């Protein structure tokens, strides 16, 4: 599907190109400049104006979101997870950080369900996907004569179009509200509906009206940034339609901004009715006002966000892994776009007259061409920093401000210089943020990354073209070195940096072959034996069977057991070290399962460790409860009716002449444990003589045993594998723990762990009745939350 | 001293720039301009030649002073010692880093004393002072008529003068001589003269020599350097005779470079002989070529030798205390230099014409300005660097590189650009090396950085009179905001380059009082005893003694024991904790001490941590060998005429009945330990319950204790206080010490410390019963390497 979709996202994106080219034949680079300066200020008031009110309309979207979700969040929340998640999702799409990610990210903090999240980007997200046929159609069903002259079709075909989308929209309703299933009702706001296979949650009737005038309401306003800007204007119904198709083919290309797509498809209805140049303006400022200008904003407001936490909470935030490395990503991607669109435009005269006596004129070349491919490395360096690397920081921060300096020596071009160096002076802000050590060179192959670049060169192409359409072109060109000149300087760095793309992306892709995954070997075993004991978490014991791979750091102080299975990677636990040896083992582990096109998945993990997980991409669904007992409040001598139940266990056991005996690794009665695990019936030697057995007799002959998992220090204990015999009383099992527990409560052991139980009734009251402290055990699993994928299953259940 | 002697060094600074002033007063800045145009390629050429020449002198010059020393180093890093020490020495003087530093550093890594190396520091010096006069009389006494016109004295003076010094220095010789011990000879080349109170070593007849044909050589280069930038020449022997007394005068003025005073008399004695602009443009190009050039080759070989050891020893190097710090607190202090100069200086009219087209008129008065209090700030921040403050690693960084960009913006000054941005990416590539995380504003007041700023602030208006004398000054000047007005743009510049340097120097001397000394509260003892509970240094446990005050790090995971005693305040060991720790504590001692104007003195440091200690300024002196016995190699079933001894000693004792018991602290018998430590006459109830108290009996009676220090781990363990009865047998003392080692070899502890010997014998021999590891402990003190200090004595001891 990701090089297919990936291959035909770039083709109708290419194919836009052209549309747009051949739609701006009549036009030079000249008419557009003073199409741009044409347009007054009241109606850049009106846009900007437009632009706060139609994202102002889109809180109240998340508001109506929250309210299908069953989520209460606080105003200024929504309101920031509203802004910036339509801000970013608007503009980059699916490429870097997306809608989801973002409100994902932002409103894990206030412990919103991973689920309950997923549930409210889906509602955001098909709202307007499924409203815009609606309105498209009741726009078109005002004024037919101007919609059917707008789209050059015929009257009646245009009418029983809409009509048809109307009944269908009618008749859907209906259907669905005829499978309403009363009484239970997941939120207020919400309907559960039966088809025979699946249950499906749609929003009430109150929650569609509403979601259908917040939807109204945004188009119209984004609509109306568009129409202020035009000085000769259609007549707002047929524009309108015009506006929804365009924007649909916009999304349904799965172009990242829509752009290409839908501008090729407004200068297709209006070329020849408004001009070429006023809407081409229009298209333009309508791009920066509605698109650019909120993204700036919200990246922004997100790194303001971070910073202020950086500078308040100090002790608390440790490892850094927050919005920071997402939003950097995108900046330093655009510095990258704006270098190489700035190379592929010609200079101002003005400026090269003066600046051709301050500088050699040869070096003004040699700067272009350079600044130019500073352009290209600045759009895949993107990926570093979008993976923490601190390699890919320096580096960045390096060529922005050479790339600053050589948008000076260029053309005097201040205006790239001043971005590119406050960007700089925010990549330099968040150093801490880029934490990694690995190399730059061992970054798997993004094809996304790639694809995003090809077609930014390819824009840059369709730019050179277009600025430098008055000159003739010939092959000698590209030996002009001139001042005057400057379609050559266009070409040259045109060249270069499709040379560079191509060289690098062949040279990231024809890379040697990832080494398989094998068994670990007996100093493996001895050396994450030696951690295990050197560390706070004795779960790690479950390495040494040695049936699963383990994954070492570089310092060696921590490693991380995994095991493939199908077409996923599963860790078995948290990473068994520091904080900051957890978070570059866990990127290493997303490292390691992407060059071998496995998913990333993890395995019981604690609710500590869910930021990271979260960095690397993954949503953390409740597995499981696990309960551990507090020795510290624990006590013999306490009162309770299950603390009653217990001593009575204990002492009737006792009195049975039930024993409990404990041995050292190494001393263990291998030819019972046999038995027993016959009896009963990983069980091996190997495994066994790593930790310390407690065995428990009746009147001598071993009923039981259970391995010990224990550290070097005394703040955990557990225990993995435990076998009883059918013949064995029902008490004696219970005695046998509870007295593992008092033995632990000797040593001085800080807490002990029974188990987890998932969602199992019989244990999860067996584990109640020692009243233990429960704790959430989470499964860390990418985000698959692509609209059409569920608009597909609905449409499918439906039928 | 040191405030009377800045002062005074401040004033021959003044006074020679006034004495400048008023020799040059009948030449422009055009006609130095021409001068400097004026001296032909291939004088350049043999200029440099002489000054390559002039330091492969020096090389054989830093030779002597290892055979003087009996210092054998090889031939390499003679040569890395010899260029560095007496590049930067010459140029920076004792503003910055000094020649001993420098040597100190380079020569400590192939393990030469430090008692050596002063040894050299002071031979490499007192030789070219000592022979300077002998050198300038010989000159003067070759063409007496020239030399008396030269200084425009009468030829029968200048002669007996001559006569008198040569005379003085045989008679000086012959009485040296005179006291020549014979037969002991602390180096092949050396003698050992007594007279008295004080015995003195000096260099042997071969090596005196060899000396004062290499001091004449150097000479006569450094002069020849000179002699060649001037188009019309005096006789060579009055011009020698000259330069020396010139060298001589800048070296008594105590003037970082000589700079000002060296020229003042250059200048007053060939003023119209030679010309001022002949003689002034040579005297610019001598500094460049001699003094800066070889200085930042210097520092570049040293940052390259540091760089290559960070690519090389990624794993041995770890907290980073090497050269990076003090040579790039150098070139930030030079980059402050070149800011403030450039100011000073009118712009170039070409390029103003061309940059006024391109940026606001306002902007380049604003950017000249800014440019110029930068300049001041970075001659301050200097300090900071050498601190190794990642504060002001970041903001150098920052400012240079504004600085940098606004020497574009003011004048184009791509120069000044060029520089600044070159030493940018210097400081940036030795981020590490600046790793406390300090405030900037809790540095000390440094009244040296105080005074060199001043006198470069100095220079600075010295340079902007010169520069704009053409112009007609008014009170209008100050208000002139135009692009020809290059005047009134160094004036502003200047008043705020000194209201600027005031108000900091104001804001940084007028600082709140530091807290007193206080002896630790229980608190604080409570949290020293964890510390060293958890840690591996045992011998942290007379901190609890509570009679010492003790130092936090801000993590609060190790401290700092010292008491003040005098004008000195000494830390009792090495700082408790880890390395990076250690290495912020030792620099917040060092601040501690700074701030209440005391020596910071380290007692008793193991060799790990001596590097830290050169960092902040001091010297390790041999102080003891600590004998510490390993409990691995160690067995009572080995063999041995020693540890036969200890086999018989221990026998014995158990036959005569001698019983050791070990008791927890808290139960120790009190009121026995009382009656011992009475009969034996800090032994306080509070300092004893710390430690576990091993109580040696004789036939059930007490008759010795001893506590023991010990940590959480089994790394090591020591004792401090133990006392013994007068009447008690003299293998019971023996005994128990054993009884602990078999007490510590039961326990599983890895080593075990005995003590200390100075320089006793009785208790050298007896550690040596032991057959122990001996360790050398050293200690830190200042490096008061005076030659003024040391003629003086010399002088005082002959007299
Ligand atoms: C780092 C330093 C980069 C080079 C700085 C400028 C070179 C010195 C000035 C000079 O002579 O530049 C020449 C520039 O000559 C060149 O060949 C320029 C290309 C070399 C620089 C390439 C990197 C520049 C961008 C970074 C101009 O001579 P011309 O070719 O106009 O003479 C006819
Ligand atoms: C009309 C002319 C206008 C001139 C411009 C005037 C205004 C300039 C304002 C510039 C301020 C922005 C820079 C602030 C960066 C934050 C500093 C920082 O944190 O730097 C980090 C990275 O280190 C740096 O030094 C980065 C330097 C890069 C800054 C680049 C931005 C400035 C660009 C200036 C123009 C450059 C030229 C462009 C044109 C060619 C170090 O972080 P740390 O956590 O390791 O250290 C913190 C320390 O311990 C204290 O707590
Ligand atoms: C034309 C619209 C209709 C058809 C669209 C279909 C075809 C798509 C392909 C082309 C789309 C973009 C074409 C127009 C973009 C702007 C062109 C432009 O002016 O580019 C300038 C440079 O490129 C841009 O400005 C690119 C703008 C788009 C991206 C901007 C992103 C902003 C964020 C950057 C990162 C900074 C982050 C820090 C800020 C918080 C260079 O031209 P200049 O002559 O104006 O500049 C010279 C001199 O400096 C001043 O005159
Ligand atoms: C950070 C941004 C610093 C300022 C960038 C330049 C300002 C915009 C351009 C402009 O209009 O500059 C004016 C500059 O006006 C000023 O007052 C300049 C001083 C403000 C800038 C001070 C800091 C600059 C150096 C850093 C020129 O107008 P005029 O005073 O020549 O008109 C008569
Ligand atoms: C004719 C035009 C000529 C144009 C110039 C062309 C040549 C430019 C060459 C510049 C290269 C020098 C910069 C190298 C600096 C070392 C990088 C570095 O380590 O930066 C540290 C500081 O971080 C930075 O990003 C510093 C950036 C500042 C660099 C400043 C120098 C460049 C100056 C360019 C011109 C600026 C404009 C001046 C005029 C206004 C980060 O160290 P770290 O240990 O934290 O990370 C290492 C990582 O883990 C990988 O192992
Ligand atoms: C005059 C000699 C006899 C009398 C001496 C007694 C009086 C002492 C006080 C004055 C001493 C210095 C006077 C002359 C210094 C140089 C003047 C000069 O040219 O200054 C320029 C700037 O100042 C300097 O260059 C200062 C030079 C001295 C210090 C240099 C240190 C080098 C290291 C700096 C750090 C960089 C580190 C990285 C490199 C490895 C600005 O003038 P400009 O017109 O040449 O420049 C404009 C344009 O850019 C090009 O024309």
């Amino acid at each position: 599907r990701q090089p297919i979709g990936l291959v035909f996202t770039l083709l109708l994106f290419g194919l836009a190109l052209v549309a747009c080219y051949h739609l701006l034949r009549e036009i030079d680079p000249g008419a557009l400049h003073d199409a741009i300066a044409d347009v007054p200020r009241p109606a850049l008031l009106g846009a900007l104006s437009a632009t706060a009110l139609g994202f102002v309309i889109l809180l109240g979207y998340e508001w109506s979101a929250s309210r299908f979700a069953g989520v209460t969040l606080p105003m200024r929340s929504l309101a920031t997870g509203g802004f910036s998640a339509f801000a970013i999702g608007n503009a980059v799409g699916l490429s870097l950080l997306s809608g989801g990610s973002v409100r994902y990210r932002l409103y894990s903090r206030h412990g919103i369900g991973a689920a309950e999240i997923a549930r409210m980007t889906l509602f955001a997200s098909l709202s307007l996907g499924c409203a815009l046929p609606v309105l498209a159609a009741l726009a078109a069903l005002c004024d037919l004569d101007d919609a059917a002259s707008a789209l050059h079709l015929p009257r009646a075909l245009v009418a029983v179009i809409a009509i048809a989308v109307l009944s269908l929209a009618v008749g859907l309703v209906a259907f669905l509200a005829r499978h309403r299933l009363p009484g239970e009702r997941p939120s207020p706001d919400s309907l559960l509906v039966r088809l025979g296979r699946r249950s499906l949650r749609l929003p009430g009737l109150r929650l569609s009206l509403l979601q259908l005038l917040i939807t109204a309401l945004d188009v119209a306003a984004a609509a109306t940034v568009l129409y202020l800007l035009l000085p000769e204007t259609p007549p707002f119904a047929a524009f309108l339609l015009v506006y929804l198709l365009a924007l649909a083919a916009g999304v349904l290309s799965h172009v990242p901004g829509g752009v290409g797509v839908f501008e090729a498809v407004l200068l297709a209805a209006f070329a020849g009715q408004l001009g070429a140049a006023p809407l081409a303006a229009a298209l333009l400022l309508y791009r920066l006002i509605y698109v650019v200008l909120p993204l700036l904003l919200a990246c922004l407001l997100l790194l303001f966000l971070e910073a202020r936490r950086l500078w308040v909470t100090r002790q608390a935030i440790r490892v850094a892994s927050g919005f920071a490395a997402p939003i950097l990503a995108i900046l330093v991607f655009l510095s990258g776009v704006v270098l190489l669109f700035s190379g592929a435009t010609p200079a101002i005269d003005t400026r090269l007259e003066h600046l051709g006596f301050l500088i050699p004129h040869r070096l003004i070349d040699a700067s272009h061409l350079v600044a130019s491919l500073i352009g290209v490395l600045c759009l895949l360096l993107a990926q570093g920093l979008r993976r923490r690397l601190s390699a890919a920081w320096a580096l960045t921060l390096v060529l922005l401000l050479v790339g600053a300096l050589l948008s000076l020596l260029k053309g005097f071009d201040w205006e790239e210089a001043s971005l590119l160096s406050l960007t700089a002076a925010l990549l330099a802000m968040f150093r801490r943020s880029f934490y990694r050590p690995s190399r730059l060179m061992e970054v798997p192959f993004s094809p996304l990354y790639v694809g995003a670049s090809i077609c930014v060169v390819g824009a840059s192409v369709w730019l050179l073209l277009f600025a430098n359409q008055d000159v003739h072109y010939s092959n000698q060109l590209w030996w002009q070195f001139a001042l005057d000149a400057d379609a050559p300087r266009a070409l040259r760095a045109a060249l270069g940096s499709c040379l560079l793309l191509l060289a690098l992306a062949l040279g990231w892709l024809l890379r040697a072959a990832p080494p398989a995954i094998r068994e670990p070997n007996a100093e493996e075993l001895q050396r994450a034996a030696r951690i295990i004991r050197h560390s706070d978490q004795p779960d790690g014991g479950l390495a040494l069977t040695g049936d699963k791979a383990l994954l070492f750091h570089e310092s060696d102080d921590a490693f991380l057991m995994y095991a493939r299975r199908g077409r996923s990677m599963i860790a078995l636990y948290d990473p068994i070290g520091p904080a900051m040896q957890r978070a570059e083992l866990i990127w290493q582990f997303r490292d390691l399962c992407d060059l071998h096109h496995a998913r990333p998945v993890f395995y019981q993990v604690r609710a500590e460790n869910l930021p990271f997980y979260m960095d690397i991409g993954l949503t953390a669904l409740k597995l499981g409860e696990e309960a551990r007992v507090d020795l510290l409040r624990f006590d013999l001598e306490n009162k309770g009716k299950e603390m009653k139940d217990l001593r009575y266990t204990w002492n009737r056991g006792q009195r049975d002449g039930l024993a409990l005996e404990f041995h050292e690794p190494g001393q263990a009665p291998l030819d019972e444990l046999k038995a027993i695990s016959d009896a009963w019936l990983r069980f091996t030697p190997a495994y066994l003589n790593f930790f310390r057995i407690a065995i428990v007799r009746h009147q001598g002959k071993p009923v039981a045993f259970a391995n010990l998992l224990e550290t070097d220090s005394r703040e955990l204990a557990s225990l993995d594998l435990m076998r009883v015999h059918p013949d064995a009383p029902k008490l004696t099992m219970e005695f046998l723990m509870l007295g593992l527990i008092l033995h632990y409560k000797a040593q001085g052991h800080a807490r002990f762990s029974l188990g987890m139980v998932p969602l199992f009734q019989g244990l999860r009251r067996f584990k109640d009745k020692f009243q233990p402290d429960w704790e959430p055990r989470y499964l860390a699993v990418p985000a698959g939350l692509d609209p059409l994928v569920a608009l597909a299953d609905t449409a499918a259940l439906i039928a």
